[PDB]
């Protein structure tokens, strides 16, 4: 039977599954007054399909230069064309290679860049902004998102949206490495998966995809999803309570201590965005200053709303195309206040 929403991370997390649902605000309010993260699928039913496939954006986009970054030792690849990464996003035998003649874990930085998403692309904005999820938050001019209404005694956000494209980690040493690491945003954000991409010829890797969740802590009936084989998995997120980021700052600064680092008493390991929590780590968060996270998978179609100020990381298991929104609910407008 369709049902309205179901619980994932043992009760903690809301998992709405209609997107376009009218009564959504009513279950999803209290869940978001509280500071937990929500997930909404079935977004990628609502969009034009042929729009997200990465061929497109190589046929249409190629020409143009960009910067790329290697996942697994963070070395920027310099002024390359957009073709040379979304030529090798499905296909592994067609991917920049390392040195050790190993092909690369890329993700493409900054493309579109700043806030230019609309002009390239405006028939790929309409499509996404007329279909995000509780639009009276997510939309640039819904009457809960006070983006357009703050004085500048608050940081506002970008104009958005921002487009996060990167290949899936692949090897037993890539499950203690980030394609984005651990940071905060003062603004909520809408994070929506468009497509997920999962490869041929290195095209049988069963295996290390489903350890990676496991170890990463992602709860019975998450599993239940991956185990039902009707959902491509996208990315495995860690999340965080805002209240709880001065403990991790905490646990980071003694680390960093203890592996040789020297840095100042107040520094800021979260702004850094140079960490991320792997399952040690995880596991030292939990024990030692009593903080628990919500690990959550990012199937095709799935929404991730984010709030202001809790602290984040992002794992890919598959080739991603992500598209986030970013807006200021009156729920945590205190996050990007500039006083006390
Ligand atoms: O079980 C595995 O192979 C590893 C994890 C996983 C789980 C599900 C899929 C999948 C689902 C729907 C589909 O059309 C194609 C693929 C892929 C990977
Ligand atoms: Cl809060
Ligand atoms: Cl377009
Ligand atoms: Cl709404
Ligand atoms: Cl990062
Ligand atoms: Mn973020």
């Amino acid at each position: 039977s369709m049902t309205s929403h179901s619980w994932l991370c043992d009760g903690r997390l809301l998992c709405l599954h209609d997107p376009s649902n009218k009564n959504n605000w009513k279950i999803f309010r209290e869940c978001w007054k509280q500071g937990q993260p929500v997930l909404v699928s079935g977004v990628h039913k609502k969009l034009k399909s042929e729009l997200w496939k990465p061929e497109a954006f190589s046929q249409e986009f190629g020409d143009q230069d960009v910067d790329l970054v290697n996942c697994r030792n963070c070395a920027i690849i310099s002024d390359v064309k957009v073709r040379d990464f979304w030529d090798g996003f499905e296909i592994i035998c067609k991917r920049l290679r390392s040195e050790d003649g190993q092909p690369m874990v890329l993700k493409l930085k900054d493309w579109p860049p700043g806030e230019d998403f609309r002009d390239m692309m405006p028939t790929r904005f309409e499509d996404l902004m007329e279909n995000l999820p509780l639009p009276e938050y997510t939309k640039r001019d819904g009457r809960l998102n006070l983006a357009s209404r703050l004085p500048s005694y608050f940081v506002r956000p970008d104009l958005g949206p921002k487009m996060y494209n990167a290949y899936g980690l692949i090897t037993a040493e890539d499950r203690r490495v980030g394609t984005t690491n651990l940071h905060l945003d003062v603004s909520d954000a809408v994070n929506v998966m468009v497509y997920v991409g999962i490869p041929i010829g290195e095209g049988a890797h069963d295996e290390e995809v489903l350890k990676t969740i496991d170890e990463g802590d992602a709860d019975e009936v998450t599993k239940e999803r991956i185990h039902d084989h009707k959902e491509k998995p996208g990315a495995l997120w860690h999340i965080y309570a805002a209240k709880d980021a001065e403990k991790i700052r905490e646990l980071l600064r003694k680390v960093g201590e203890e592996q040789g680092q020297e840095n100042p008493p107040d520094h800021d390991p979260i702004h850094d965005q140079s960490w991320y929590l792997d399952q040690t780590l995880r596991k030292r968060l939990y024990e030692e200053y009593g903080v628990q996270g919500w690990a959550i998978v990012q199937f095709l179609g799935d929404a991730v709303f984010i709030p202001a100020g809790a602290p984040h990381q992002v794992h890919n298991l598959y080739s991603c195309i992500k598209v986030a929104e970013d807006f200021v609910s009156p729920e945590h407008v205190k996050h990007c206040f500039r006083l006390t």
